This record gives C-alpha cells, structure tokens and sequence, in this order.
C-alpha cells in the first residue's frame, strides 16, 4: 500500500513510458512507484501487481490500449555505401545480421502480403536491443529494430530504413489492471489522460 | 572464424563495453558474437562460457578498470532543496534506487560506512530508467560514475555529498584455462 507495482516490456520501457512515468511522479511526489522491466509477461500474475504494460493482447483483465510499434530493418548509410543493398527479404542470408531478443526470429511481411522468415545466426546477438541498436549505428550490418526506440536516427539520418516494403506486423501496448486503491486509481487516471 | 559467447554486467555493457565489442567486430568480420548482459555474475558456470566480463572478484583473471557510484542529482532538484551535508540527511530528501543499488553502502574517505535503505521515490531493477528520473529532478540516486560521464562533464547532473562513495571496485575480464578466435578476443580487450 506504500509503493505502486508496475510492470513494463524490456527494450520499450525508456522510450515509451519513462516520459509518462516521469510526469506522473513529478505531479505525485507522494506517490512511490516500483518498476520492474519484464522480459515477457505472459507468465506473470496479475494478483501481484497493480498495473502491467504489455505487447500485445493477453484474461479477465481492464485491457487499454495505448500505443503501437512496428518493427523495421535499418542499417547505417556506411553499411548502405559499402555494399549493395537487399531488394529482396531472402537477400538478408547474404549480409551481416544483427539480432536482439525478442527479436532473433524475422518474420517479415510485405506490402502484398508475403511472409518470410529469417533465422540466420547474427554477426551479433544479444539479449538486449539498445546494444544491438549501437553496433548498428557504427556499420556492422542490418538489424530489425522497433520504430519508437530508432525514431531520431531515421529522422536524422544516421540510420536508414532498408528493405521498406518489408517489416514485422505491428503489435499494440496495453495497460492491464486487477475495491481498487486511491494511488493506483490515480495512476491509471493519468496515464489514460496523457 | 567461429563463434564467441560473452556475458557483461547489465548496467554497465552500452557505454562501456560496446564501444570495444563494435571495434572487434569491425576488425574481424568471420567472427560472431554472442552477448548476454547478466545481473549476477555469480549465477553463471564459467564452462557455459568464451570470456566474462565481471565487476568485482570472482580462472584466470584480468583487471580491465575500475567503476564508483557516486550520488547524484540534477540543477533543478538542487535549486529546490537544501542538499544534505552529512549521509545520514539522505532521509530527508526523495531517493532514486535501481538495482543492484537499491542497498547504499556509503563510504567516506576515512572509511566510516553509513547505510541508507529508505523506499525511494522511485525504485527500478535498472539503473538507466532510474537516471532518467534523476535528470528531471526527482531526487537524488546512486549512480556509476562511468554511467554518466556526459552529463557530470556539464553539469546536468551534480555531484552531491563529494566525500561520500559505495566502495569502489574492479572490472575483471576472466577466461579459463584455447580457440583462436578467443585469444584474438582477450588480446584486443587488453591493448584497448
């Protein structure tokens, strides 16, 4: 009753929630908030936590949905000047990979519907993506990253979107809950009124 | 040339490891790596394992630097508060705490410890979403020094209580007692 128990996705929790969390603690300097980052909270219990942010649909639970993601292939413009690029989702056999989880299994789809699956061994391979997001930045090769976590390289330019027909279906973030306490209520308030 | 399985500390690996895994990558192309950032280093069986990158002491062992974590705050939050002069007037202000840092064994320069284990503000098993916290202002925390370089370099972040630190300690490349891919690995670590 002294602490908040929230649980949010691994590699997205920086980007798409820090900026939420901070506000809300900012208006709340009452409030105290335990963060856990989960890996997959398919296995987690609900009756242990107050509120849980999640990739994809999961139960009896209060579902919100707040926000999508898209995964996209990106490479640095010194990889894309140093060889020739794929034109082809199977040309990626061809080229330096790098893979971090969840996502060391490709399943990419294009525009007319066509689903290829790449899972060749990366030049790197890591349980974390913001590694795998920095090998990327100095020429290693093409990796397949959410959009949220690379939004100002591409808006830059330090990395390029390659193989544009190309990407992993969206998912969409929810926020799940459950009489319920003040805190948390006011909480869930903030984050729907954000 | 073959595959190379490492395991890095999960604080520390982004700013201070990739900068020499990307620069070993670049020089051998034919050589894979696999990277697993971990919270305990002693929950691994070295056999499972190419090189391991450690904090602190653990078969064969090599000290590759050293890292402290030093209590920390933005502008905005010293601006705001009266910023404590002695450890023990940590409970009077609002606290940053990310895992494996949720206990502060504080030091002084004289050896004297003072341990602070109030619920923080904000309490996270990873110490990049507590700095976050901490560059908006929401209290102080304890931090890697190594992990904020950019921002005690301007300022953005303010070092509080200066006499005051967790026990600094050692970062160990460790291996066993060989591949030619992995000496090639531990030869380049050490000439970084």
């Amino acid at each position: 009753s002294g602490k908040i128990k929230i649980s949010t996705p691994y590699n997205l929790t920086k980007r798409m929630m820090m900026p939420m969390l901070n506000g809300f603690m900012s208006q709340y300097p009452e409030i105290n908030i335990e963060l856990t980052t989960e890996s997959n909270a398919d296995q987690l219990d609900p009756t242990e936590w107050d509120v849980i942010f999640r990739v994809g649909p999961q139960s009896s639970l209060i579902a919100r949905k707040i926000g999508s993601v898209k995964d996209i292939l990106v490479a640095s413009p010194e990889y894309v000047n140093a060889h020739p690029m794929p034109t082809h989702a199977e040309d990626l056999h061809d080229h330096f990979l790098l893979k971090g989880h969840p996502l060391l299994k490709w399943t990419l789809i294009n525009s007319k519907g066509e689903t290829v699956v790449n899972v060749d061994r990366g030049r790197f391979q890591a349980n974390a993506l913001n590694v795998v997001r920095s090998a990327c930045s100095e020429g290693l090769g093409i990796t397949l990253m959410p959009d949220v976590m690379i939004k100002e390289y591409i808006a830059d330019g330090s990395l390029v979107r390659i193989l544009p027909d190309w990407s992993a279906n969206p998912r969409d973030i929810y926020m799940l809950y459950n009489h319920l306490p003040e805190k948390v209520r006011l909480f869930i308030d903030y984050v729907i009124a954000y």
